């Protein structure tokens, strides 16, 4: 499925990919080390450790990226 991370980027992810994997894909595109990324969805910070499916993040969601 396709999700977005807001200059918005498109990632193609499995519903069960870990937040570590999403940060790595952002690192590949943006150059930000995963440890310097704070990811938020719907006001909730997404944790290294858990998956997109744990947060009920489905297709077309837009994660919001902040630098730490």
């Amino acid at each position: 499925m396709q999700i977005f991370v807001k200059k918005t980027i498109t990632l193609e992810v499995e519903p069960n990919d870990s937040i570590d994997a999403i940060k790595a894909k952002i690192q590949e595109k943006e150059g930000i080390p995963p440890d310097q990324q704070r990811l938020i969805f719907a006001g909730k910070q997404l944790e290294e450790g858990k998956t997109l499916s744990d947060y009920n993040i489905q297709k077309e969601s837009t994660l919001h990226l902040v630098l730490r």
